[PDB]
């Protein structure tokens, strides 16, 4: 499975979506982007089961990766990469979070005049 | 198992967090700061292990919940219970997201 | 003016809202409580006017504060002092972002 | 002065930062990362003051956009364009929130 590295930060959050109240571009082929980029994105399902399917590139016609989530279970997707879900029944709701690396800036001993 | 329902909304979350880095006190039998009904905190374990332990009051001799969240799993946890986390491995490392209810995030008059 | 001290951290912020897509309780006399209390919330107004009115209890049949925010500008709501906003036309729109002392 | 649309979604927060905890970048002509249409940063000052210079390009000798910005205030600033900000006062400080459209964030595939 992917992991996010440990260092990363959480910076936003999604309401609990179902197939009705996600926007409906999530089930389209898409790429998750922030305002930088390597941006992880984390799907969890509380409840039913939710497909990932990845692919090569924008335009490939079959998927290069399917993972499929339960309930109390979660699965984070390879940064910069094509993909779309597929909710698995009409009950089925989940939320996703996003982690983005941190930065490190050197500093000095002296401060800013 | 808990589920968190839908119209619940996401207000904070943790960073990720292992034997080190968490707070030495959430190893230990404690109530979560300001836990009521409509606060449901969730547990997702990135690598390693981490066991649930939850107890029916502050002093009981046995926990009458237990819960082994893997790599990959998350669990949602009672509110206003006794309870404490154990990470079962060294480089084993989650972080926690709370949700809350809108009636209690705005109480109305 | 009321300020959010410098070393509070950011929790959580809303979509834009307007007298439509707002939780209909916000035009409605409330308390904004969070995980832990304290919390202090932040409306900024992105478009039209939005009015805070707040009382000095529950029950006050007057409000004793009353601030108008325009576009451009924000304000910090007094903690745990019963409130409501009113947005002053159909074509404003806001956010509110809730801030927290040091965990 | 700059709107975010309605529609937008609130993408990330810094912390609130002065004139010394602020990234020293910030503070000479740069070009946010990641800057493209769909993205408004959005700076508020909650004590003091903060002065945005916007530039045609990166080596104009003279800005072409000013925004003084008091407390209690707030502003957008246009994307893909060189600027820098200024801390007017010592005790002063703000935070930023970046503003980002859905379609943007959630990049749609075409043929
Ligand atoms: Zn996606
Ligand atoms: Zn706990
Ligand atoms: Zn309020
Ligand atoms: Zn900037």
């Amino acid at each position: 499975m992917l992991q996010i590295p440990q260092n990363y930060i959480h910076t936003r959050s999604t309401p609990f979506w179902n197939k009705q109240t996600a926007p409906a571009g999530i089930f389209e082929r898409h790429l998750d982007k922030g305002t930088r980029p390597g941006v992880y994105p984390r799907l969890s399902v509380m409840h039913g089961a939710v497909k990932y399917l990845g692919y090569a590139d924008e335009h490939s016609a079959e998927p290069d990766q399917v993972i499929l989530i339960e309930a109390g279970q979660f699965a984070v997707f390879p940064p910069e990469k094509w993909h779309n879900i597929e909710a698995m029944t009409d009950d089925t709701y989940f939320n996703i979070d996003f982690f983005v690396a941190p930065e490190v800036l050197m500093e000095g001993a002296q401060q800013r005049k």
